[PDB]
């Protein structure tokens, strides 16, 4: 079986590392210099706007998946007429547009931050009048990290936010800040028949809006049960096949949906070294029509390497640390690798401090 | 750093799967259709007899290793003048020739089967007269599996064995059969500075001369201590860097060296799923000049897939079984994949019976 992946970044790289031992063959749409290239059979560079050319590429394979949900869902529909794509165009359409995403949650009685579609300055003033500050004006589509957004903290920021962002091609959304205690994510995988394998909750720490640490299992039984119910709902409504990630804000014993990603996700990278079957292997099994692998887990911390990465020789000296370099070059804000460590005992917790020190000296956020 | 591997078979494939997450780049000398191709950066087809061309290929990389010890050790020497090769030409020269291998053990007071260099029919008759039957006449070099050998069980077999094998280019060796109880192997990895990481002993089951099952840890403390001493001796004498495998016959509480392989070995494949750092990751760390990863292990069985492999859909249903298909085509006697399973409990031991049944129905030995 041949699997085509749209995108040749680190998620594609890790999908192939996980899926290749299953005897599956991987091909990416991307560029020669991209980090998945060395671990996939072929890479083909096609502009996504060339729908006919993308479809012709896709027809070479048995199933197609993708690593970036910001892709046109209509392109996905066109491909799916010829070769099965997973997960669904509906999942992409909803997850990729913040307004559609929050509106979908609301329509299903699922809690989110307060939000308003912003299509005029007057609408923004009304949104602030109704839901208050601090808040953020964001592009509905795209806006990777700090891009496509303006944080509104004072009345005088309202007009400034509007003037900066009003011409965004795909519109804007107001979102009120949530005063959460911490953040967690629920990752799961759904097979072709709708059976779901659940990972334990991961607790995620962000710095400057980027995940820097993920720890699993996060053993709060009430939250986990609630998160699992939400996952089941999204899987059904999207007719979802593959790995799905849901990020939450936590307030006391309540969950609030933050956002979803219809793919393997950074907050699941711990599962490479902490679960019997990683989120990557299971995504591959799902889309290949195979039964999912066991997701029994053990305590693991994942530390992200942003901007730069400690020297491999320094990391290797911490002999229980599992190194995941994506073989990228440094650049401020760029995800260049991550480190996983099982936490069983004291030798582990102090190897962890050493990793943190190395990361602190190498990162650029 | 770029690592060149001579050979593009399943061992190279697994070296790259293990080493790529460390941020290392892999290149093979081999053919496009070989199973490592899809997981390495480049593959280059050069006949090994073209020494100048092989050396020119090797100069592109930072370190060179190999997956088949039957390579010319003089070629290795030529390469090593320009770019570091690990492990050593001495390790290759000794391990690849059964007479040199056994002679080396004997010269160091290490036990092996009784053996005689056979360079005439009269010498063979004398060898049988001295050490008896059953025995085997084998080529000193090559002789993969049942190739290059003739089992001698009666007096009348002596002349037949000689007539068949006498023109072997690199000579012959007589070996008396050992009445062993079972077989075990010691795998270890030595770093650039001579520090050794030891794996637990694996107990290996052969069928028709091919390993079909490996189980680790084999918890016999006396044997393990003896095997570790032998490993230390070979590492020192070979100035060895990389993963080394030593196969033994066991008679009671005594070990007898069977043969050695200066590389990752089939009897260590369990370590992909049963050790913190697999024999493959550690080979890569060793030759890259990195400190070795922790080798803490858990009970794991490896089952080999010879000739054919069960359907992936059938294997996937046994959700704790870790699948390692090499993406090869079937052929009698060919190693096409292996399966690993951690044995923690009862759900495991009965998933194991199911794997065995699937393998029994698919294998061709
Ligand atoms: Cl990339
Ligand atoms: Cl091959
Ligand atoms: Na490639
Ligand atoms: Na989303
Ligand atoms: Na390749
Ligand atoms: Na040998």
């Amino acid at each position: 079986m041949k699997i085509g992946i749209i995108g040749a970044g680190q998620l594609a790289r890790m999908l192939s590392l996980a899926g290749t031992p299953l005897g599956l063959e991987f091909h990416c749409l991307g560029k020669n210099g991209d980090c998945a290239e060395e671990v996939v059979k072929t890479v083909t560079d096609i502009e996504l706007t060339k729908v006919n050319d993308v479809v012709a590429w896709a027809k070479q394979f048995d199933v197609i998946t993708f690593e970036n949900e910001n892709i046109s869902h209509e392109l996905i529909k066109a491909i799916n007429h010829e070769v099965s794509v997973y997960p669904s165009a509906k999942a992409i359409a909803i997850s990729q547009d913040r307004l559609l995403e929050k509106s979908f949650m609301q329509d299903h009685g699922i809690a989110t931050a307060k939000f308003v579609n912003i299509d005029s300055l007057a609408k923004l003033q009304s949104a602030v009048d109704d839901h208050g500050l601090p808040a953020i004006l964001k592009t509905r589509r795209f806006g990777y990290d700090g891009k496509g957004q303006f944080v509104i903290r004072s009345q005088e920021d309202i007009t400034k936010a509007w003037d900066v962002l009003k011409d965004a091609p795909d519109g804007l959304i107001y979102e009120a800040f949530v005063d959460f205690d911490y953040e967690v994510s629920q990752i799961c995988t759904a097979d072709l028949k709708g059976n779901i394998a659940f990972y334990p909750l991961a607790r995620n720490t962000h710095k400057q809006g980027i995940i820097v640490e993920s720890e699993a299992p996060f053993e709060n039984v009430v939250l986990a049960e609630k998160a699992q119910q939400i996952a089941k709902i999204l899987v059904k409504e999207f007719a979802y096949v593959g790995t799905l990630a849901i990020e939450f804000f936590v307030k006391g014993d309540e969950l609030i949906v933050n956002e979803i990603a219809p793919r393997v996700h950074n907050s699941g990278h711990w599962s490479i070294d902490g679960a019997v079957t990683s989120q990557f292997e299971n995504h591959v099994r799902a889309i290949a029509g195979l039964i999912l692998g066991d997701t029994t887990s053990r305590k693991t911390v994942m530390l992200n390497c942003i901007g730069g990465m400690p020297a491999t020789k320094d990391l290797a000296a911490l002999d229980r640390v599992k190194i995941h370099s994506y073989n990228k070059e440094p650049r401020k804000g760029r995800k260049v690798g991550h480190l996983n460590l099982n936490l069983n005992d004291e030798t582990d917790e102090y190897q962890l401090l050493q990793v943190k020190k190395l990361i602190a000296l190498s990162e650029e956020i």
